[PDB]
This record gives structure tokens, sequence and C-alpha cells, in this order.
């Protein structure tokens, strides 16, 4: 049973796997961090181990990995592909210096380090449809450019020094329980709490602008399941994984068939839809499913109606 | 005609191309600058046109900047592939960070940049064989990273801002003036050395270890070439050049027809082989040829009997 340690943990990912984690090993294996604390409301709320930590103050981070002894680590910080676009200098600190940093503990401390990286390490020169694991990366934001500086760093920690780094690229990922970052996927979000709000989503990614997606409970199962994983089952360091794809109309769509209600959407293209331009269709994640047994139980309906049965019950809003 | 600030410039690459453009421009067009002195001997020692400036300190790299007011900028210095293995955290301050303040001054002050990348930035999976310009980078040396995250983030520079950068991927680079940086290449200069001073060649890349190489003067030709071209001409921002590839024991015979005498090499692997294994063995530089006039001059006996006069003059060794 190991030692887990979460930084960036009051986000989108680090909430539900904070939880996840806690019950599959117990609350006293599992410490978590973030810059700020979390709100009278959030989840993770008056739970302990839970600690104020800013992952750029590498003294501070350097103390807490001493004092708990992980023997895993999720290092989730990360300023996101929209408002990265927006806050350049913020990503480029956060993504390259806080992975730096966990990187260098998880060599000094004997940690299983898992680093995610992201669709929005590819760009047009990807191979947009299935696009496979070993392909040219010309990420379009500097989000991605630091994504790609984080695959290949961390590889190069795990030839240089055996550190045990592992990673997928993760699809856009919804969820119900904490909001997203800045991303270019989280209209999908947003599109929920609108149909039940019954308000008009402004969609800044484009009708038919598909993407590789992904429902958290898969998300989750699979961000476990690889960490648990035997090295020798690893041939790779990087993995894509993806749940399905879909587009603003589908998903659209989805939500209607199970709301039976309309909802009202325009479509601009904001700066998300430039950027999901450049990231692929879908992806080919056969050597997530053979390596390590990655799985996907939700489809787009069942994710909706899990999503549209959820938000009122999380965030208090219209209910059925 | 062009204001040209040369960063670096006191290293390998900058001592030549630092006379080649105060040749070309006037010295009064040029300024160059290095977190180091002149030594006595160095061959822009006691030149007016010469500054010092650490290039992590950000706000004095923009006084300089804001002083002078290049157009263009030659963004040189760089922690190479094998000192970066031995001294990594001196390599990520200096390979990102300075990237990033001379990406960031070229943005503000309309500056045309120049940051070499490098055969380093491929690894084992680009097709080592007339390796593209496009293919899968996957560099096992920390400086090979640090160059891949140069190429992406200079790009992206180019894509959102219009920032025109510019680079080509140096292969190993070999002149007789200043001493090379600890590189996986500099037992070709060495090997020179050696002859000269008729000792013993302890040369720790493999005797059959082909390399992308290129002499000095094509090299300057090149860089200056490159920021000489209309932009429209260019159809990518980052282009693989060569001049011609060998290994060592081809060098260790050009050394002895030059000499007309034998040369004793003794080949000891050092942690040069291992990363020099991992590079292409010729790169395809057509795309340079085609855009903008990438040409080459000397071949593997021109250059040796250049070097063999060069080195007794400019460091006093026996000559002939
Ligand atoms: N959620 C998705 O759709 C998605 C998709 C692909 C990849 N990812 C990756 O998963 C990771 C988490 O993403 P998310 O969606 O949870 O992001 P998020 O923005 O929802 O939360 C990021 C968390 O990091 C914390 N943080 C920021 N700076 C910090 C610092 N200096 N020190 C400590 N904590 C800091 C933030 O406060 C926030 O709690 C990131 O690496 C992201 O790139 C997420
Ligand atoms: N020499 C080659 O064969 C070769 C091959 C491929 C790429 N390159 C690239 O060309 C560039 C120059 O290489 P080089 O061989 O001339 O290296 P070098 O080691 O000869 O010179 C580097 C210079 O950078 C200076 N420097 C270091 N830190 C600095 C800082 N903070 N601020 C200002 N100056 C600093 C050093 O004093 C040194 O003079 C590098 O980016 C290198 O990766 C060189
Ligand atoms: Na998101
Ligand atoms: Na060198």
């Amino acid at each position: 049973m190991p030692r887990v340690l979460v930084t960036g943990a009051l986000g989108q990912i680090g909430t539900d796997l904070s939880l996840a984690l806690r019950d599959k090993f117990g609350a006293d294996s599992v410490l978590v961090s973030d810059v700020v604390e979390p709100g009278a409301k959030h989840p993770l709320a008056g739970l302990k181990g839970v600690e104020k930590l800013d992952c750029l103050d590498s003294n501070g981070f350097e103390k807490l990995v001493k004092e708990f002894k992980p023997t895993w680590m999720y290092h989730l910080p990360a300023i996101m592909s929209v408002r990265g676009e927006a806050e350049p200098d913020l990503a480029m600190d956060i993504n390259v210096n806080t992975t730096r940093y966990a990187l260098e503990l998880a060599r000094k401390y004997n940690i299983r380090i898992f680093i995610p990286s992201t669709i929005a390490a590819f760009g047009d020169k990807c191979g947009k449809t299935m696009t496979k694991d070993d392909t040219i990366m010309n990420p379009s934001t500097v989000y991605g450019v630091t994504k790609v500086y984080t695959e290949l760093l961390g590889t190069w920690y795990r030839q240089k020094y055996g550190v045990d780094f592992r990673s997928v690229r993760l699809p856009g990922i919804i969820s119900a329980a904490t909001l997203p970052g800045g991303g270019a996927t989280d209209y999908a979000i947003h599109m929920y709490h609108s149909a039940l709000l019954q308000k008009k989503c402004v969609c800044p990614v484009l009708p038919y602008e598909s993407l590789p997606m992904m429902y958290m409970p898969d998300t989750l199962n699979s961000l476990v399941k690889i960490m648990e994983a035997p090295l020798e089952k690893l041939t790779r360091t990087v993995y894509n994984i993806t749940g399905f794809s879909f587009s603003p109309s589908e998903l659209r769509f989805s939500i209607e068939r199970c709301t039976d209600r309309t909802i009202e959407v325009e479509y601009v293209e904001g700066p998300a839809q430039k950027i999901a331009n450049s990231w692929p269709d879908s992806l080919d994640d056969s050597n997530a499913r053979n390596d390590w047994g990655h799985q996907v139980k939700y489809d787009i309906d069942m994710m909706s109606e899990d999503m549209l049965r959820q938000i009122p019950i999380l965030h208090g809003l219209p209910s059925l």
C-alpha cells in the first residue's frame, strides 16, 4: 500500500483524484496540497492531510516530501491551454519550474512520479485522426510546449537516473465536482450548467470541432491503474489515453436528448477554437490498452445523464 | 542595414561570428556580450563593442537591448551535451531561462532573433539516415530536451506574436579559434591538437560513429544568410543544416593524409559515445538549401589542412 502525494490538488482533476485515492488507500496514506486553501464548500474542505504549499517554493516542497515520505506522487499543477496564451509567464513558471522541482524530489526521495501530459502537446502535424503515441509534436500553445518539455524531461529523468516517471496524454476531462481551470474543453462542462440553469451557452469552440474526451470515473480508473502497474509492463513513459471523441454539436444533442429540452447555444470562435483546431480529432490509445489495461466504461449519454444528476446535487443548481 | 546583438559571444561559435559580423557590417553595428570578459589571448580582447552581460538577469538583458536597439539578435549561450549531463541544473537554467528572456525581448523590441538548435534535439527514433526537418524528437540529453523546448517556444513566439524567429539545427561545428564548450563532438577539435603536439589522442567516441559536422566558415556563411533572407522566402522557423558526416576514424585518416605521418588514437568510451550514438548519422538539409541557399564549401581534407595551419598560429603549438 503506497503513500501518495498529490500537488495542485484543489483543481478539477485533483479534487476527484484526492477522494478516490483516500477511499482506495485510506486517508492516512494520502497527503494532498495546493497553493491555496479550500473554500468552505470545496469537496476537500474539512479533511485532514490537505496542506497549503506553493510548488514554486522549492524548500517547502522538499520539506513536505521529507516529512511525508511518499512512494507515489501525482504532480498536477499547471496553467492550462486558454489561460496560458493569456498568461504565458505564469504558464512557463508553473509548468516548467514546478515540474522540474517535482522530478528532482522524485529522484532524491525515491518516488514513483506521475505528471500528466495532454492532447495539447500535439499540433497540426501530428496526424489528427487516431493520432499515435510517437509522432511529430508541434504544439501551438505555450501550454503544449511546456507539456512536451514535461514529457521529454521526465523521460530524461527515467533514462538518466532511473526515476519511475509515468504519464498519459489526457484528453478533455469532464466532471461535475470542481470547475475547470482555463482550458479549451471547458465549454463541455459549462454547457451542462447552462442547460440546468436554462441560460444561453456561448460556446467558443465551433460546432464540428471534434476532440478526444473522457468522463472522470474512467480517468480516475486509469490514473490509479497506470501507477499500480509493474514497471516491467510499461513499454514507454508517456501514453495516449482517450474515452470517446465528440464535438460541441454532438454534446449538445446528447444533453438535449437527456433533458428533452432544447438548449440555447451561440457558437463563436474564441481563442479556444483556434487552439482546439490544432489538436487531434481522435487518439490511438492501444499501447495504453495493451500495456496496462486502460479501459473506458462511459459513453457520451451515460456521461450526460450522470452530469445532469450530479451538478444540481453538488452545486445546488435547478434539479429534476 | 542591421544592428546586431550577439549574446554568448565569447564561446566557440560566437568568437568567429562576432568577427565575421563586424567585418560585414562595421564594428559600430555589432554589439557582442558574454557573461565573462575576453581573456588577453582572446580574438575579441581589447575591442570596443564588447560588453559583460549575464543573460539570466532579465532586467540587465533588457537594459542592454533598450540602449543598443538591435534589429538582429544571435542568442548563443548554452550549456552543451556532455557538460549538461554532469551539470543539469546549470543546463536547465541557462538553456531555458535565457532563451525565454531573449524571446520576450525580441517581441517587445521588434527584433529578428536567431537561436541555434542542434542535432542533439534528435534521439534514436528520429530516423538516423538523412534525418528530416519534421520527425520524432526524443532527445536523450537534457541539452537536447532544452533545445526541443527552444525550437517550440521560438516557433510559438512566431505563431502567436509575429516574432521573426529563425533557427538551424547545427551539426558538430569544427574550428580553431576558441576551444569547444563540452559537447560530444569536441574530440574532433582535440584530435588536431594531439597530432600537432604528437601526443596520443584519447577519443571517447567510437571509431565508426558517424555524425553530421561542418567547418566554421561554412557555418558563418549560413548564419548570416538565414538572417539576411526576406521573411517570405522562409517556409519554416527551424532548419536542419549540414556540411558532411564523418566518424572519428575518417577524421584520423584525413589528419594522416594531411600530415603524411601516422597519428595514434586510442578509443576509450566516455559519456560522449552513448550521446553521439543516439544522434543522426546524416541530415537532410534540402529545405535550407532551397529556401535560403545553404551551401557548403569545405570537405574533410580542406578542413584538416586549414585546421592544422591555424591551430599552431592561434594556440602557439608546434607546426605543419
Ligand atoms: N482537466 C482537464 O481537461 C485536463 C486535460 C488534460 C491535462 N490536464 C492536466 O492535469 C493537471 C491538472 O489540471 P486541472 O484540470 O486539475 O487544472 P486546474 O486549473 O483545475 O487546477 C490546477 C491546480 O494547481 C494549483 N496550482 C497552481 N499553481 C500552483 C502552484 N504554484 N503550486 C501548487 N499548486 C498550484 C491550482 O491552484 C489548481 O488547484 C494539469 O497538469 C493539466 O495540464 C487536465
Ligand atoms: N559548437 C557546436 O558544435 C554547436 C553545435 C550545435 C549547437 N550549438 C549552439 O550554439 C550556441 C553556442 O555554442 P558554443 O559552442 O559557441 O558554446 P560555448 O560553450 O563555446 O559558448 C557559450 C558561451 O555562453 C556564455 N554563457 C554561459 N552562460 C551565460 C549567460 N548566463 N549569459 C551570457 N553568456 C553566457 C559562456 O561564457 C560561453 O562563452 C549554443 O546554443 C550551442 O547549443 C553549438
Ligand atoms: Na480543462
Ligand atoms: Na562542441
